[PDB]
């Protein structure tokens, strides 16, 4: 579904360093790829670093992406395959999570991307989730956990 996006939320530099958990979707990815780790390194206002995946067809991933950040947007890049590589927006900022949502070619009507700090998130986060999602004109009813991986939500 299309967000209502706050015009006003821009990314903080540094606010994207290090490990998250893309572990929440809409539509929902988990049968095409799952148990997403990704690790970020600052670049300036920029960054780079590596995106770690299950798929049921190809097997372990791992693959080298470049975030080229401008305002309340950044630009995905990553190497061997571009499915997601797009325009994202941001939607939500926590301490324990980060929501975008862009148009890639792996889901060209809308893919909203919930990552978390940590590895199962609690009730407690999914609580502020559910808030941050019906604040930008959107609902985790038609969000999608990835249950591939050792976490109930
Ligand atoms: C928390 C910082 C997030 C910044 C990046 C926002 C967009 C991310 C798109 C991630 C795509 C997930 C890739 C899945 C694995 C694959 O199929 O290659």
């Amino acid at each position: 579904k299309e967000p209502c996006p706050p015009e006003n939320l821009q990314l903080t530099p540094r606010a994207l360093v290090g490990k998250w958990y893309l572990r929440t979707t809409s539509p929902d990815i988990f049968k095409q790829v799952s148990n997403i780790t990704e690790f970020y390194s600052a670049h300036g206002n920029d960054y780079y670093g590596t995106v770690t995946d299950y798929s049921p067809e190809y097997g372990l991933e791992a693959h080298r992406v470049n975030l080229t950040v401008s305002g309340r947007t950044l630009k995905f890049y990553m190497n061997d395959t571009h499915e997601y590589d797009s325009e994202y927006e941001i939607l939500a900022v926590d301490k324990d999570y980060f929501i975008f949502y862009g148009h890639p070619p792996a889901a060209p009507s809308g893919l909203a991307l919930i990552h978390y700090r940590q590895s199962c998130p609690k009730e407690d986060i999914i609580k502020r989730v559910k808030k941050s999602l019906k604040n930008v004109c959107l609902d985790y009813k038609y969000f999608g956990n990835d249950t591939s991986v050792h976490c109930r939500y």
